[PDB]
């Protein structure tokens, strides 16, 4: 039995062959990534003499349709970013090849997990975190351009790639999960560790959900470890609550899924639910002040007396993160204002 004249496996994926040449132009090197959508391969573009990443979408209508939306968002961004100055990997071109949609990007070689793994998950410096944070806030600034109003919806270390000159810069990839404000209203979205309270609570959401993800990611960049590593949605919300306390009553009163996590008392206040069975630190007592080590030399005490890691520096970082982790999406800090924060001065 053959699929797509022998080009596909039994799962609608193009059968990648190291060394194959596509259209006398792309010399396929190796598989670099894979997922439900298809595959990403490393290839050498002989015409432009440069390494590229090619995202090969499955020969399957559902994934083709998803990726056609992705292409339209990338092309929209290209129309607003002729200088490629916003830390988003640029779509160079797209084409159909043997019944697969192919998106071609400049080739980057590492993600943020790779960088953290090289620190043995001890985290990078506050100085490097500051540079990456400014770059990510600049990307979010661009996405909130009114005509764009793009919600990435899947910010996580795997979708943040490193630029080849090392410690210079990161760039965002994977807009296959993204939508525009008021175009898709899917409810179980974001990667769980980076999932905002509004999404957990089943409430309406906007571009502020990406700023929540970014706050979580920035803490993880500096500490080496995920801030909120929930094994399921209840564990996820409970780990958020350990750090930030019970969400405001005016939010829980409007939340479809409030009762998945909390119970309203006759007093009108909200508490965590309890179970006949896990055990959590009391609400708000796992202080970000101590996660970051503001007064104790940073994470693990490893930054004691290091330039750019003074108590004053840590207090500005802590303040920015808490502004990104505001429970209220209407008052959570927005990209332009984050970029004006004293942490970046
Ligand atoms: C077990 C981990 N293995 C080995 C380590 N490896 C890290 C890694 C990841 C990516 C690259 N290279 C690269 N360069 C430019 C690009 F634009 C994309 C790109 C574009 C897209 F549109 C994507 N859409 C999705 C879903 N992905 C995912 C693959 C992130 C996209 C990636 N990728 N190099 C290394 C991961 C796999």
């Amino acid at each position: 039995k053959v699929y797509n004249d022998g080009y596909d496996d039994d799962n609608y994926d193009y059968i990648v062959k190291n060394g194959e040449k596509w259209m006398d132009r792309y010399e396929i090197d190796s598989l670099i990534g894979k997922g439900s959508f298809g595959q990403v391969v490393k290839a050498y573009d002989r015409v432009e003499q440069e390494w590229v990443a090619i995202k090969i979408i499955k020969n399957k209508k559902a994934f083709l349709n998803q990726a056609q939306i992705e292409v339209r968002l990338l092309e929209l961004m290209n129309k607003h970013d002729t200088e490629m100055k916003y830390y988003i990997v640029h779509l160079k071109r797209h084409f159909m090849f043997r019944n697969h949609l192919c998106l071609v990007f400049e080739m980057l070689s590492y993600n943020l997990y790779d960088l953290l793994r090289n620190t043995n998950f001890r985290g990078v410096s506050l100085n490097l975190t500051r540079k990456f944070a400014q770059q990510m806030c600049t990307a979010l600034l661009f996405l909130a351009t009114p005509e764009l109003s793009i919600i990435h919806c899947d910010l996580k270390p795997e979708n943040i790639l490193l630029c080849n000159p090392k410690r210079s810069a990161i760039k965002i990839v994977d807009f296959g999960s993204s939508c525009q404000l008021g175009q898709r209203i899917y409810q179980y979205i974001q990667s769980r560790f980076y999932r905002s309270p509004e999404v957990l609570l089943g409430m309406p959401y906007d571009l502020a959900i990406d700023m929540w993800s970014l706050g979580c990611i920035l803490v993880e960049m500096h500490t080496g470890e995920p801030l909120f590593s929930g094994a399921n949605e209840v564990d996820q919300m409970n780990k958020i609550v350990e750090v930030l306390g019970i969400p405001p009553a005016h939010i829980l009163d409007q939340a479809p899924k409030a009762r998945k996590f909390f119970e309203k008392l006759p007093d009108g206040t909200w508490n965590l639910k309890k179970t006949k069975d896990r055990e959590y630190k009391p609400p708000g007592t796992r202080k970000l002040h101590n996660i970051l080590g503001v007064e104790t030399g940073g994470p693990g005490g490893r930054r004691a007396g290091e330039s750019g890691h003074t108590v004053a520096d840590y207090l500005k970082f802590k303040d920015l993160i808490l502004r990104m982790l505001d429970y209220d999406p209407k008052t959570r800090i927005q990209p332009y204002y984050a970029l004006q924060h004293s942490f970046f001065k």
